[PDB]
């Protein structure tokens, strides 16, 4: 046992590992994502910088809780990052609506988790949890639906100047 | 009677009483619309900004109306503000057409106000609200007749980029 | 359903609706409090413009809620807000005295909120309350606590000076 | 007739005559408490420049009625000016209720020289007084009955300390 354990479930430690897969699949997600709109077929310069700031974001979301998982004195177990469902996310509009999904399955995951942190009487990963996860996960959330709610009123994806214009306006 | 009190009729004092409460009652509509287009259903955040300034705007023109009642010696009186008329405002152009009609019963009411000062011959109160409403009254009311105009031409509410366009543009 | 909302309880929903009425109804009695110390026969300006700030701070805590509510997807049901109990505060001390009773009601409807937040395993509602409210109310209560205490030690209302050198001195 | 005059009748010439005299007899009453409050056996600095700037202030109203008379095309006709009614204006609190006495009297000259210019339908006239007089007058109605409910309640004059505290805490 480390020196500096106290209080540490090894039910959390587990939970904290899963939750750091999940984090560094979220960011390869959104990289994906981001690469899709460079494509010359596509060429949406704005909605590529959106999803390359939100795959570095989720890094820094993993990187914090292998920090969270240090100071515990909990190990870090890092499993393989399984690739993203697609490769061609066809529009604008869809990759919004799948971004929304992801944010939500993250959110929901966090959520067992301090189910479980307030069910071993956890107070600090509680805590860290509502502090730098939750707060940031509904404001999230509520970004992409705005999003997907103003481009289903443009008329994307078969406006062609739907995604051009939320392109400019909103992402730029 | 308070030793301020001079020319001050009773009348007037019942009238600015009224006035305050219409005022109050316009500052709570104005904050009804603000909220509205922050749903994730609506999603227009310069339509949120623009109602949120006129629902503080409201507060302060009953504010002055409190201050020139106790300069005058007159005691306020406060009632129930009553809720607003709808929580679903339809669409920016709905809500633009709504604030218009407001903000005419607003200004019909001042001109009602400034009617029975004449007529009790109150000067300071005829320049007071000469001074600080009835032009910012005018000024408000075309305002919102240039939204409306250019909304219905852009082709709102059908047309699904003439409020998100708008929101940019005009609101931005 | 709101594309946003997850693990969201309409009871909640319903009980930031009450809450959000409850700063509505705090804000109108801070301003008809401020509002009676500008009468010519009362004449206390600080608190007048303590009472003001109050005031203006209640509509910031009924905003943020509305913000809150809109983030969950739930959705704002305003009602009428009622008019204060008074319009007569008769004294500093008495105001001060009201404003605690307001103040230590506020905070426990909050409780109850934060109960039920706790209830329905609603960890971002819990940790919002505490963040941004509970904190806010238990440093309220203690200000005005320290007020009621200096004002009657001071001799407030019999002594006429009292609620003069109070008002020069603590809220100057 | 003068070459400017249009629209100003011989009545109003005549009435603005007599506010001159008004106007320059307050600048002398307030000069009269200004010195009062200067002497060794009263010795309330800031009671005396108190009154000292009100005596300017009503110098300077006069001043602007005798340049509306000229731009009119009117004719100044100097009285006059009667000495106050007083020499000792025996406490703070009584020169603070004659100071209203007079401040009032000198606002129902104006509301009498305003339904003139009503009656003769000298708009110039009308709009001169309520944007230079009658505003000013309210205000200072105000600050004058303020400064007297304080007064006496504080306990002046025969609470030794309320003019003296007055004197540092709303005049200094
Ligand atoms: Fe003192
Ligand atoms: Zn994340
Ligand atoms: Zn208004
Ligand atoms: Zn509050
Ligand atoms: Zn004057």
């Amino acid at each position: 046992p480390s020196q500096v354990r106290q209080n540490y479930h090894q039910d959390a430690e587990a939970a904290i590992n899963r939750q750091i897969n999940l984090e560094l699949y979220a960011s390869y997600v959104y990289l994906s994502m981001s690469c899709y709109f460079d494509r010359d077929d596509v060429a949406l310069k704005n909605f590529a910088k959106y999803f390359l700031h939100q795959s570095h974001e989720e890094r820094e979301h993993a990187e914090k809780l292998m920090k969270l998982q240090n100071q515990r004195g909990g190990r870090i177990f890092l499993q393989d990052i399984k690739k993203p469902d697609r490769d061609d996310w066809e529009s604008g509009l869809n990759a919004m609506e799948c971004a929304l999904h992801l944010e939500k399955s993250v959110n929901q995951s966090l959520l067992e988790l301090h189910k479980l942190a307030t069910d071993k009487n956890d107070p600090h990963l509680c805590d860290f949890i509502e502090t730098y996860y939750l707060s940031e996960q509904v404001k999230s959330i509520k970004e992409l639906g705005d999003h997907v709610t103003n481009l289903r009123k443009m008329g994307a994806p078969e406006a062609g100047m739907a995604e051009y214009l939320f392109d400019k306006h909103t992402l730029g």
